[PDB]
């Protein structure tokens, strides 16, 4: 079996946010989970994404926050912290403040996304589901 392709860089599928509350999480709580990295890469952002379609006016669909690891993505450019709307920062205790150059962006068109899963009793906003 075969999904249709998610065109997004993102490694992860993203957190859909159903309520009027953006996306945050406390310190030390929000980074995917990642069998395939060490402590060290457990840090980066989220970006909320929008789909837009016309119904005469472009109303936007329900706002989708991907994530991206530290030093890649559409925001590679930003040193942690960085305020900028849109961009929520997550980091896991013990990780560094590096660009994670091994592990960059997703091939879209020959990689599948992994599905964003979250620790157990990670805290998320109202309107966000771990799934």
């Amino acid at each position: 079996p075969q999904g249709l392709p998610n065109n997004t860089a993102s490694w992860f599928t993203a957190l859909t946010q159903h309520g009027k509350e953006d996306l945050k999480f406390p310190r030390g709580q929000g980074v995917p989970i990642n069998t395939n990295s060490s402590p060290d890469d457990q840090i980066g952002y989220y970006r909320r994404a929008t789909r837009r379609i016309r119904g005469g006016k472009m109303k936007d669909l329900s706002p989708r926050w991907y994530f991206y690891y530290l030093g890649t993505g559409p925001e590679a450019g930003l040193p942690y912290g960085a305020n900028k709307d849109g961009i929520i920062w997550v980091a896991t205790e013990g990780a560094l403040n590096t660009p994670k150059d091994h592990i960059g962006t997703r091939n879209s068109a020959n990689n599948a996304a992994i599905v964003l899963q979250l620790p157990q009793g990670t805290t998320l906003p109202k309107g966000f589901y771990a799934e």
